């Protein structure tokens, strides 16, 4: 029988009997609206805890402006069926003015450098901010044994990875693959306007990443040849290359002699719809 | 039983391991090193708290190094040490900046409080506190004390470091340790050496008039302009000259208002050629 929290007093309190009685944590962490990405996740943590505890908080701090606040979904019963019926421990979903008693004007938040002003923040001032002040919070709180995030978030992944190597948290901090189709295509709304012969088309792709993938994890380091050949491989498909991209996947900047891995970030038009995708690889130890 | 002195995180990591599984109740008192009496009863109170002391001694770069007036002459990381020996300290943490810090400070992820880091002495050094909190914050995490000592003698940063507990959750008890006074209340200063022996007499007078301020206040007086203006003729009529007397809320350093529950009283006033000078914390009832 699942429990909902909503107080950081009770929350603790059941968060020191789990110390007690020695047993392994796992916190996903949500804005609710939940839908099967996130279940996968509760299943990823659920498979390398004891215990599992899923937070469903709007965070006003990460919200870039105050009207997508406002018009953010709030579907509380219907997140807790979800996690109900995926047999999950512990909900902590509490308002505002229990996290925030005073408003975000004296909060004291956690800033991680150059990861959270540059891409998407370049253009978002704050928000990433209020990621790595929520999710080091609701750390400080819960004491999770293990985190688990989505690899679709690739730029809050490693912003969280930077800061708990930075702030020293002994958390493990699990990266949960992407729901793809059998054929490869990520899973997602815009997978609306696909008309049937875009649709088969729709997985190229996944492919045109995979071929990067295979050059890079082999020693292949012809970067802008790689690359060119990729928006090539796709205007012949039938998609239009938006941006292809490789980065190093912890740092989010270019590729050095010394990156362990990297990102490959690509979005390409098909019709009227821009598929976007990323995949992390692993080149060196 | 004897005393362990670490350089390294991941030695530091393995025994704390190692006493929460033992459910040892454990106590920190972090430190910038060159160690004096006043020192020693933060770690005196740690020991009366819980059943292991932590002492960590770093030179955080990321702060400033102000100096200490009680310290006379440096030390040697090996006095320090010889010093918490005797005391009775279970574990010392004495890492290099490159293991705190192994690639410099330009990406350090940091945590920041607004407001307490930039008035008062954080108004004349711009990033000091932010280099306080950012420490305390990681060793807070590498260590997971159940709780952790402050003099009360830096007010400001036991303030920061009070509104980052609650700010960012963390289950610490921040424990606030009153002064190092002479038997008859004069606190113990290199100031105190500029009194004439008849003038030491008085001294104590100045530890009077706050305690006559803190029972006014415990006893629910918020008239402060007068309860001020008859301290300030209570030490004129002593033989002091009374130069600053504050009355602030301890834990936002603005005034009292009706929700404060902790005040601190900041005094300062000339006997001969010294300017002493005394704080006080009262709990408001």
């Amino acid at each position: 029988a699942m429990l909902i929290i909503e107080t950081l007093p009770l929350l603790r309190q059941h968060i020191r009997r789990l110390r007690q009685e020695g047993k392994r944590v796992a916190l996903v962490p949500t804005m609710g609206n939940l839908h099967d990405g996130h279940m996968k996740l509760v299943d990823e943590a659920k498979a390398r805890a004891d215990v599992v505890i899923v937070s469903i908080f709007v965070n006003p701090m990460q919200f870039d402006r105050p009207d997508d606040l406002v018009r953010y979904p709030r579907t509380l019963q219907e997140d807790c069926e979800k996690l109900n019926k995926r047999k999950v421990d512990y909900v902590f979903a509490p308002a505002v003015e229990e996290i925030y008693p005073h408003g975000l004007e004296g909060q004291t938040y956690v800033d991680v450098p150059g990861l959270s002003t540059m891409l998407e923040g370049a253009s978002r001032p704050g928000h990433f901010r209020g990621v790595s002040t929520i999710v080091s919070k609701l750390f400080n709180l819960i004491q999770p044994d293990i985190a688990c995030f989505g690899e679709k978030d690739f730029q809050q992944l490693a912003l969280i990875r930077k800061m708990v190597a930075d702030m020293s948290y002994d958390i493990e901090i699990v990266g949960v693959p992407i729901i793809r189709a059998k054929d490869g295509l990520a899973l997602s709304s815009r997978n609306a306007y696909l008309t049937a012969e875009q649709r088969k088309i729709a997985p190229g792709l996944y492919n045109v990443m995979n071929s990067i993938a295979e050059k890079l994890i082999a020693g292949n380091r012809e970067l802008q040849e790689i690359i060119a050949i990729a928006e090539q491989e796709l205007n012949e498909k039938g998609f239009r290359a938006d941006d292809i991209q490789i980065r190093d996947a912890d740092t989010l900047l270019e590729l050095t002699e010394t990156s362990k891995r990297a990102v490959i970030l690509a979005a390409a038009w098909l019709g009227q719809a821009r598929l976007i995708d990323n995949q992390s690889v692993t080149l060196a130890q």
